[PDB]
């Protein structure tokens, strides 16, 4: 950056599968839904995607959720 040539190296997710910046990746991890999440009712699933959550909480969890 400023008028320069340094290099961003781009790190490719485990999670998405996808290419990132180096420097983006460090904080995106923390978006990527991929990335697996656990569960806040402490079911027994451990963990899940935290796109996977929301369905779970659903009826899969063992809690009550109308
Ligand atoms: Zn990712
Ligand atoms: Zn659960």
């Amino acid at each position: 950056g400023s008028s320069g040539s340094s290099g961003k190296r781009t790190q490719p997710c485990t999670y998405c599968t996808k290419e990132f910046v180096f420097d983006t990746i460090q904080s995106h991890q923390y978006q990527c839904p991929r990335l697996p999440v656990a569960c806040p009712n402490q079911c027994g699933v451990g963990t899940v995607a935290r796109e996977d959550l929301p369905g779970h909480l659903k009826d899969s969890c063992n809690t009550a959720l109308v």
